[PDB]
């Protein structure tokens, strides 16, 4: 029973709570053992729904529309998601400048040590978009390949909805149809889904803070205002703007999306929150042709919040390191951020490697609350989505 | 051609004659590669049926009876699983007291060595149960995350059913029809497998017989007499006192139940003989509702054969080392035992690890025979599986 | 646009001369990065369509024939494609001994060093025909288990669509549509990647060519006029042979099979093929209950192309160590080339590398320094060698296919 919306606020403060203190009193154990396991039960049940309905749903949704007018919302969005993506690392680094974190402190070298696992080349990492078995792409995770095959079903069964003959009309029909039964039924288990929602999001917070909240202070602590204060900025002076210059509603918009924004923020997974995502794309009546498509692919490609947290840290390292970033190495950071634990590959773009003992050692201490600065991340992440399949579907 | 529950039992007869004399002349090896493969052909044939019947049976029996009454249905399988598993134990130490397997015993010590693989936590096996990609849990094995997958879409069809909507009532139609034709032509499959059971069952047991019957002699010999007599009391003092206090026939279950209790022992798999211990249930008219849930999950969590098998273990190698139990012992058996190869675990419980050297020398001869103790225990384990499932049934 | 049996045939002699000439310039890197991937795209669209279409056709193909015509249609294949790849083999060494491939050489020894995987149990690899699960086979390739799961459903709808029950044969109904319309789509995404084949097609061969065109001179020529002019007669003195014998038309066989042949030829896949050598068996207009059984099982056991590689190679490494074969040696190639054929892999090469199992049949192993060596050269112009016997392979199919279909 009870109104849901509110549940999970209260829940979400309440965790906070229950968790900052459980832990600055050593429960950071007793969180662990004891509450976690409830909020991963909530993570758990949203992956479960994942599969089946990005590929459901954009079978569907692409048999939907038209050949052409799925491209058109392709190169659409993805135009606006390098732009926002591109957007939020500048942001990042005015926020970076605007504090100065870590720019004073002298850190313990010799700690900790790390080696970056080395990124696949280019051209096999396009080339692995086309699954080789689709069955395969559905048993385990791969939702990018997934995305192509359910679009080329999708194609496949629309040009026999067409088809001279009767009885190639009447099963395309029915497979279709099939299909479309799973997509269904996959958007009303969310719906239940939800309704655990609040005792996860209160598990769930009450872990992050017991185990990182304690660690948020000092130059640890003017990271954490320069990310938060930084993400703020992306939803009100990019988001905001784009949707009343699009002719939407930004506070009815937020209020739509309040749910997916949640899960995000509390599950930290930009996949995991997919089934939410999606459903409140519904809510607000997007077309399935279009939002089935926009919020898996950008489940994956369009993370605005991560973009400005990549900006941030790649300043408190440069700081912490004692030397500063003129105006070429800080748009060579904009341009490989966009390209881009993979921050490690953004912080050999300006010249300081994730190899090198004293720099391993700052990234040891910014790895010491990425939990906490990682719920931001991933919520902004998650509605920079959902605004850019509004102002698609606004075009059509 | 030919009544086929007849052609089993002349097999299983056959089958252990030309199995044990063929072994007793030391062709051991000649049944195993000449025989067995032909037994192996039917147990491929049956697993090959397992995964599509049970989600496919599942999705449509859940989609047909009523959330209330599924769960109602749950409390009492498993109150009744838990029960029938305590009791087997109870029963397998009565029998190890009342024989005396491996009393007088000094056996040959540093043959053999042994280290168990120690259980994954609890925590990480009940979230286990939750499968975190559908598609992922059907193609490799995994009965119990699929079990619940199957439940939830079954529970998700049935509110589509109902929706104020035309077309989206008409989708979950054609869906829960097309599963619930896998489910019926499942079914029917097995009907011609079975057709096989003859072939499969003989060359099963000729093997079995072969490999293993020459070492029922001795000591180990009187712990088969000890598993053996105590099985047949778990079916006559216990299912067929169950069975006529719930108001079934003792006799005429037996008689339905016939090709499951043979396949299970031939087959040595629950698992593997689910399709027939299914048939079976459809077969006697128990509710597609009822049989399709507490079957599977009661292939995986009641084995009251093989609780019985580690009762009457736990009392050989006790015996065979030297030193028996009390009443505090006893008891920390009946419990590890029903709280779990994995007679290691609750070898542990009493204080004989399986590690130590005479330990695991005296367990050595145990394993030496247990393909003989193993067709009796996988026999009583499903059938189990089948009294609880006509007990719930008739109380709905 | 354009008619696109022109677009391949433009993109393969096209492609051929870009690739001879850009690698005999040192462009043999050069092609690898940059055109290859395009020829990639090709073959990973293809395979993406493999296994929808073998399992989803094969249902709705086993549904709708008769359990005992499909049993005869079985026997009848497999009769025939031993006899094929028996046929191939003997052809093969009449080629090897027609050509002498490696008479006079003697090579540069210790090189380079082998050592085959030794095959598994006959008993294990016909038990494993029958999937333990269904859902397992599909997921991770897998031709044949599927196969089998897919008759077993076909022919379990079909006593669905008899039962006294109105609602059990209206699901069986349901399902056998649904399935159908996954293999009415599947053939359908096929004409749309047929497009793009011209240009997969040139990029392909511009890089086989390129790689190993260079290294067809000498002894490693001779062997490869043997490989094609025996595979040349394979299709002539064999396949329209056989053809015309059973009352169909040669010509306008070829004239149908051409995608399926191109294909096979270019890409080297005969799996990687299959959905275009089915496309072209209902293009032909051959019934979805023969060809849906024969091709995909066909695609893995009749290699008739390959047999005739086995053949040919079997006698470029008895040359070149310098010891001929006896009537009582070259009879036992053949029986465990056919033997090796029915379980020679369908993928790029590995098909090549169950010629090891051929070879210590004869009495010179592939561990053998020398003979090793010998076989290190025959691998460097297999790329180029396994283009026409994917071909002869996958052509080999249709044939039989056309053959059973014509007798029902
Ligand atoms: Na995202
Ligand atoms: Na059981
Ligand atoms: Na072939
Ligand atoms: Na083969």
């Amino acid at each position: 029973e009870y109104p849901v919306l509110q549940k999970i606020l209260i829940g979400l403060i309440l965790g906070a709570i229950v968790g900052l203190i459980l832990g600055h009193y050593g429960y950071a154990d007793a969180v662990k053992t004891y509450v976690k396991p409830f909020g991963d039960l909530f993570v758990r049940l949203l992956k479960m729904l994942v599969m089946p309905i990005v590929f459901a749903s954009l079978v569907v949704g692409a048999a939907s529309i038209s050949p052409a007018r799925l491209g058109r919302v392709g190169v659409k969005i993805v135009v606006y998601y390098l732009l926002t993506s591109a957007f939020a690392v500048t942001l990042g680094i005015i926020m970076a400048r605007l504090f100065n974190p870590g720019a004073g402190i002298h850190l313990a070298v010799g700690g900790q040590q790390f080696q970056p696992k080395q990124a696949p080349p280019l051209v096999k990492i396009l080339l692995d978009i086309v699954p080789t078995n689709p069955f395969g792409a559905l048993a385990n995770g791969q939702v990018l390949p997934t995305i192509f095959f359910a679009i080329i079903l999708g194609i496949a069964i629309t040009y026999l909805m067409n088809s001279e003959n009767e009885k190639v009309r009447k099963s395309a029909e029915t497979l279709l149809d099939a299909i479309n039964g799973l997509a269904e039924a996959m958007y009303k288990i969310v719906n239940g889904v939800m309704q655990y929602a609040p005792i996860g999001v209160f598990a769930l917070i009450a872990y992050v803070m017991a185990e990182q909240g304690v660690k948020v202070v000092g130059e640890l602590a003017k990271v954490t205002a320069a990310v938060y204060v930084g993400l703020t900025l992306q939803i009100l002076l990019v988001y905001f703007v784009l949707l009343k210059i699009y002719g939407i509603d930004p506070i009815s918009f937020i209020k739509k999306a309040k749910d997916a924004m949640l899960t995000a923020f509390v599950t930290r997974s930009s996949s995991g929150t997919l089934p939410v995502t999606m459903r409140v794309a519904k809510e607000m009546g997007i077309s399935e042709g279009i939002y089935s498509f926009t919020l898996p692919l950008g489940a994956t490609i369009n993370m605005d919040g991560t973009a400005l947290y990549q900006g941030v840290c790649t300043f408190f390292i440069a700081n912490a390191l004692g030397s500063h970033l003129t105006v070429g190495q800080q748009l060579t950071i904009v341009l490989t951020a966009v390209l881009a634990i993979m921050l490690a590959m953004v912080l050999e773009s300006v010249g300081l490697p994730l190899t090198d003992p004293n720099v391993a050692a700052a990234y040891a201490m910014i790895l010491g609350i990425d939990a906490i600065l990682d719920m931001g991340c991933t919520m902004v992440n998650v509605t920079g989505d959902l605004t850019g399949t509004a102002i698609v579907a606004k075009t059509e």
